């Protein structure tokens, strides 16, 4: 529990642009990596697990938390390809070495998986969770959204998203299974107080899905990095949730399928870390202790 952030926010510049991160501690670093929509903020109970056990960091996509806006901002910006741009740079910068512990979920797992698979002698270990494992079909969707993303990917978003903010008020309250804080749905909707372009981010995302085959290169690399994690030897701890929603049915049967690979379930739908903020940060402490002994 808790509404408070964990650290204090730092800032580098990356391709003019300037982009926001927590960077806690000395050693080999623990990544964590939010999604949609989401900031570092969701790691905020979890991280402290952690302390003493790396360089614990956590960063805020381009677009997203304290990082920059980027402009002119409009229907083809914030695509995967160009927040892995401005992610890879912002990880080059950090000088994180080679021995890179990802936590990861949603886009984050989509950019962490990705990464991974192109720095693969650099990774140490991947814990993720509510994560887009490889593409999907629209029956492999969540029932109870399914109307609602594929009205994202239509002309109806805009309205939706950039108009009424509803990715951040209505998705993000509806996938945690506990109520929240006044505090915590401020910082969560912090970034995108704004009407219109500011909240692009969050609309951007759900059209970038690899679903039914669009878009194409996301789905490509997707079926990369699936095809890769599927027979890697990489340690993974895969934290399962219950009844979980991403992460159920045909891709959780595929998870289950990874190699090296141990497993736990937590309470909660979507953003899990909201509902089991100390089971995940007890398993994932517990991860990287065995994975770094002394
Ligand atoms: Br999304
Ligand atoms: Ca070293
Ligand atoms: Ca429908
Ligand atoms: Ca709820």
């Amino acid at each position: 529990l808790g509404a408070k952030p964990f650290g204090e926010k730092k800032f580098i510049e990356i391709k003019g642009r300037r982009m926001a991160y927590i960077d806690e501690g000395t050693g080999d670093p623990i990544l964590f990596q939010h999604g949609n929509p989401t900031s570092s903020y969701l790691w905020r109970n979890i991280m402290p697990h952690c302390a003493g056990l790396g360089r614990l960091i956590a960063c805020d996509l381009i677009g997203m938390g304290d990082s920059d806006k980027l402009d002119p901002s409009g229907p083809e910006r914030y695509a995967y390809a160009e927040h892995r741009d401005y992610l890879d740079a912002l990880w080059e910068a950090l000088d994180l070495g080679d021995r890179v512990v990802l936590v990861v979920h949603d886009w984050g797992s989509a950019l962490g998986f990705d990464w991974a698979r192109r720095h693969r002698e650099r990774v140490q270990g991947i814990a993720y969770m509510e994560a887009i494992a490889m593409p999907i079909e629209w029956a492999d969707f969540p029932e109870q959204d399914r109307d609602l993303f594929q009205a994202f990917r239509s002309q109806a978003g805009e309205e939706l998203v950039l108009q009424d903010n509803v990715f951040v008020e209505q998705v993000l309250p509806g996938l945690i299974l506990r109520p929240l804080s006044e505090a915590e749905m401020a910082a969560y909707r912090e970034p995108f107080l704004a009407a219109g372009e500011a909240r692009r981010p969050t609309l951007s995302w759900p059209r970038q899905i690899p679903i039914a085959g669009t878009p194409a290169d996301v789905v490509a690399i997707a079926r990369d990095y699936a095809g890769w994690l599927s027979e890697s030897p990489i340690p993974k701890l895969f934290i399962n949730a219950e009844p979980g929603a991403l992460t159920t049915g045909r891709m959780r049967d595929f998870c289950r399928t990874w190699p090296n690979q141990t497993e736990i379930t937590v309470a909660g739908a979507h953003f899990i870390q909201e509902d089991s903020p100390d089971e995940i940060g007890a398993a994932i402490a517990a991860f990287v202790r065995r994975l770094r002994p002394a």
